[PDB]
């Protein structure tokens, strides 16, 4: 499957793509404002994620640091990124269909649209100014808006027992972005697409 990743932000981002225990395609790349990077994701990929990283520095070996979404200091991510990270999430070719969503469960750093480029389903978007409106206690000094699990490490925010409810913090994310997951047991906003669809992830879609 192809994913075109497009940076419409006025600032550089470092795109990242991983399924948690491996890179997808090259795993990461710099995208200056306006640049597009197309990756190939193997059919059947389960639990894939794409995200933006901000304020990165990398040496020639591709080692360094980002202020949001850092994946163990690598340009080319093999693992998931450090919150806060707006997440494009997908599982492909799962009994004949693809499943996509956007999640704020690991916080928010960059606004995002995640849409099919082929027929048969709609896209999802979280493009509100969540960083600007972020509750004081969730603001990440390094940048972005943390989720409450990251900040407070409670069973209720992290849904550790599989029994949690919405919270004042999850409701903030849900108010600003109704079409993204705001906590683990949120009413799902997953979209079913035809199996083997192709996609576009756009950072700052309303820029
Ligand atoms: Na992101
Ligand atoms: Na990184
Ligand atoms: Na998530
Ligand atoms: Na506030
Ligand atoms: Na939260
Ligand atoms: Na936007």
């Amino acid at each position: 499957a192809t994913f075109e990743i497009v940076n419409r932000c006025s600032y550089t981002v470092w795109a990242a793509a991983s399924k948690g225990d491996a890179a997808l395609d090259a795993g990461g790349r710099q995208l200056n404002s306006g640049e597009s990077w197309t990756i190939n994701v193997e059919p059947g990929t389960n639990g894939g994620k794409i995200w933006a990283r901000t304020d990165c520095y990398f040496d020639d070996s591709g080692s360094g640091i980002c202020k949001t979404g850092d994946c163990g200091g690598l340009l080319r991510c093999k693992r998931f990124g450090r919150p806060p990270t707006t997440l494009a999430e997908f599982s492909l070719n799962q009994y004949g269909k693809d499943y996509i969503d956007i999640s704020n469960i690991k916080g928010f750093n960059v606004p995002m649209n995640f849409s099919p480029t082929t027929r048969g389903c709609r896209g999802v978007r979280c493009a509100a100014d969540i960083v600007g409106q972020c509750p004081a206690k969730l603001k990440a000094p390094g940048g972005g808006c943390n989720d409450a699990c990251t900040v407070f490490q409670t069973s209720e925010y992290c849904c550790t027992t599989g029994k949690c409810g919405p919270t004042e913090y999850s409701r903030f994310f849900k108010r600003l972005c109704p079409d993204a997951f705001s906590y683990v047991l949120d009413k799902p906003t997953t979209v079913t697409c035809p199996g083997s669809s192709n996609y576009r992830v756009t950072f700052c879609p309303t820029a």
